[PDB]
């Protein structure tokens, strides 16, 4: 009689576990910054060794 | 009868000199680009040997 959701994105490994049950009001997410878009024209992808990629 | 204009700047070495007197009208300063101010969101900071730095 309670809510199931089978997780089916790919992150769940059946080796660690097969079920969870919880309290979810208890599970707190924090959003600081909502999903942001930037689109840059100038500039550089770099290496972390600072060589150049794509400019 | 002259003011007494101290220099309250870090700028005096009073290990140099205690009280410099001029000819005040023999000295001139050239502004070329007054003071400018830029902002940038791409780019690059990069080293003397053309590795980046910051990106």
């Amino acid at each position: 009689g309670f809510p199931l959701n089978e997780v089916t994105s790919g992150v769940w490994d059946a080796d660690e576990a097969i079920l969870l049950g919880a309290d979810w009001s208890k599970v707190v997410i924090g959003i600081r910054q909502d999903i942001t878009f930037d689109l840059f024209s100038e500039g550089v992808i770099s290496d972390s060794d600072g060589k150049v990629v794509l400019n």
